[PDB]
């Protein structure tokens, strides 16, 4: 397949890259957050932009992600607004949801973008086009909270993500049962093993889905989240806890 | 289901049960192990008598035994003769590894034994009696080295190993791909939810097949291999790391 670079790492090729997700609510929790996050072990940081309740601002928006990156300028940073539909905490219009990624690609303070893909053909279209021409990666998303659609529903969907030039595709879902988990884990290597051309992240979320978590680097799942403090899904373990399987699952 | 207490131990509740197997080719060296596994820290010892050179003499195997359950009286001890179709280091007549497991059985040495399924159906179901007339518990295992035979296939050989009195049953198979790997996570689940009365053991042998020794307590495996120096067959990790793992896993 491809691979992704973003500062010094390199996405899909060698052990699962981990990603911790970073919420507070306005500028000084924010502020807070990122002074205990530099302290903890991680690939890539997720600003969780759902929590923040200033979102109508682009100037809060960027202060926000400016006192983010300054932090930790070589970190990669992922923006992620996750909408209420797809497990979020808030609601917005397309156009604001499109309007917030725009601002943050422009300032120049974001390595990448997440896009649901639910949002419409042509509007993720247009994003993914206008961020790879600032050079600026795009993880494209998808989340079902309530069940897990069967394997070949998966496929297509992380295919589709592909057709619409992702350069991440990214599916997680709510197992109902431990065949669920399974049926995860055999559209990841599905996928894997026969469509996919560049990096792909899938998860289980909750307790029966942790497995999913830790064993990407057999089934093909490039990236994992983990927990610094809080989790930002069901399921995340401690970003240490996380670190010790991959690497013994690496060395074996 | 329903479990297995040996010792103070209940196999079949919480978190999977650790095996460690010793290997060593006289009593000397039986001893000298013996006495280095008694600093680790595992739940079951298997005694693998397949590395014993010395089985022509019943009494020597006896001796050995004893000195193993002097150096670890409080441990489940696990007497295991491994044929060499089924990935063992010598060959045995049918007779006399018959003749061998109940003279263990007989000893009041040892705690479970091993019983090959295929040695065949009436010759293992009298073995069966004989060794729970005695208290004695029995794991009947089938191995497959070169391959891994469909989901259904493993069913069956595990229902049929219930049907035959098993106390335990266990398979080990040989993953030639990462969908053989899911084929035997697929087995053992199927067996858990719709079949299993009892506690089965399953592992997918190798480098792919490792995650089938660390996902256990999710698809229904009640024991699981380590290493404490060297490996008893391809796949097994250290038991130390082992043990985290299944630490994370168990308090997700
Ligand atoms: C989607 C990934 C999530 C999880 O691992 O299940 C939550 C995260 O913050 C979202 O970006
Ligand atoms: C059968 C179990 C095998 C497994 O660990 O793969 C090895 C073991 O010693 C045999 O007892």
């Amino acid at each position: 397949m491809k691979t992704v670079t973003v500062k010094n790492l390199i996405i899909g090729e060698g052990m699962p890259k981990i990603i911790v997700s970073l919420m507070g609510r306005d500028i000084n929790s924010v502020k807070a957050e990122a002074l205990a996050y530099r302290e903890a072990t991680f690939d890539i940081l997720e600003w969780r932009v759902d929590h923040f309740m200033d979102i109508a601002s682009t100037q809060s928006v960027l202060t926000a992600a400016r006192v983010i990156r300054d932090a930790m300028p070589d970190i990669p940073l992922l923006f992620t607004f996750r909408s209420a539909k797809e497990g979020g905490e808030q609601t917005i219009t397309t156009q604001h949801y499109l309007t917030l990624n725009r601002a943050a690609i422009d300032s120049g303070l974001v390595d990448m973008i997440d896009l649901e893909l639910f949002t419409g053909d042509a509007d993720v279209k247009a994003t993914v086009d206008y961020a790879h021409a600032h050079n600026v990666y795009v993880v494209m998303s998808n989340h079902d909270f309530h069940q897990t659609p069967s394997a070949e529903e998966m496929v297509s969907r992380l295919r589709k993500m592909q057709a619409l030039g992702a350069d991440i595709p990214k599916i997680a879902v709510m197992p109902q049962s431990k065949h669920d988990v399974l049926t995860l884990l055999t559209a990841t290597l599905e996928m894997q093993q026969h469509y996919a051309d560049r990096p792909v992240i899938t998860m289980s979320m909750a307790k029966e889905g942790v497995i999913s978590r830790l064993a990407g680097e057999v089934f093909g799942s490039a990236a994992t989240f983990g927990a610094v403090k809080q989790a930002s899904a069901p399921g995340q373990i401690a970003v240490n806890d996380l670190r010790s399987v991959l690497m013994i699952l690496h060395n074996a």
